[PDB]
């Protein structure tokens, strides 16, 4: 996250921190995710597509720091890693950038809700906030494009939804951004998602409910003029989510 503020998990309790273990035993951060029910975290396919082996992954809930422990945090492995069969990546745009991780503790349990671990509601079909709506994003992504390391402390920021019409302007993304995606940015281009924020939530308050409106997906640079953050439009994937969150 460029700009914005440091935060802590109690303020973003649906946020899931996703890591990958390497031969040699070192663990690196991969992407954010969001707890949509106790057994299920939702994230972005591009985070996993090159290493689609569920055993490699570690998910933390209730965690506020990258490389140290948080009181009340809970560790999970991935019981099922589900990637969207139609995922693809063009030069800029990622399509069907959505994934599901079925989580389970070493004892075989799903998440236990607490003060720092809570589900976020899914949106309903084709009911997204209007353009100009302010929403929040959270993540451990870069604070500056020139950084090579991630911040140690979770960040959040607030961005405004951009219309599909504006996002498709020539100096924005033209036809590369589709109706299955949402653009959001800061009107002064001072705050944005960035590398490492992928998979994390874009949360909008809709009819008095915190809703998972988007998932961090792609963009051109970070907080660049006329280049919004692009988000998977979760409301368009309700059938896919519903079908994969079963048996
Ligand atoms: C996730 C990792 C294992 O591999 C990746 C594979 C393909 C694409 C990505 N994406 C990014 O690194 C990424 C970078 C930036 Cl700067 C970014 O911010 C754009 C919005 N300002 C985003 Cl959203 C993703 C990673």
């Amino acid at each position: 996250i460029i700009g914005g503020e440091f935060t802590t998990i109690e303020n973003q309790p649906w946020f899931a921190a996703i890591y990958r273990r390497h031969r040699g035993g070192s663990v690196t951060y991969v992407c954010g995710g969001s707890l949509i029910s106790p057994c299920w975290v939702i994230s972005a396919t591009h985070c996993f597509i090159d290493y689609p082996k569920k055993e490699d992954y570690i998910v933390y809930l209730g965690r506020s720091r990258l490389n140290s422990n948080t009181q009340g945090e809970m560790k999970f492995e991935v019981e099922n890693l589900i990637l969207h069969k139609d995922y693809s990546a063009d030069t800029l745009a990622h399509h069907n950038d959505i994934a599901l991780l079925k989580i389970r503790s070493k004892e075989g349990r799903c998440a236990q809700p607490s003060r720092t671990i809570q589900t976020i509601s899914l949106p309903s079909m084709y009911n997204d906030p209007q353009f100009g709506t302010s929403c929040e994003i959270t993540g451990f992504g870069k604070e500056n494009s020139t950084d090579y390391l991630y911040p140690e402390q979770l960040k959040m920021t607030v961005v405004k939804l951009i219309s599909h019409r504006e996002c498709q302007q020539p100096h924005y993304y033209g036809s590369e951004v589709t109706t299955k995606m949402l653009c959001a940015a800061d009107p002064q281009w001072k705050t944005d998602s960035c590398q490492g924020d992928s998979g994390g939530p874009l949360v909008c308050s809709l009819q008095g409910r915190m809703t998972l409106t988007g998932i961090v997906s792609w963009g051109r640079g970070c907080a660049l003029k006329d280049k919004p953050g692009v988000y998977t439009r979760v409301s368009h994937f309700l059938p896919w989510i519903r079908s994969h969150t079963k048996e």
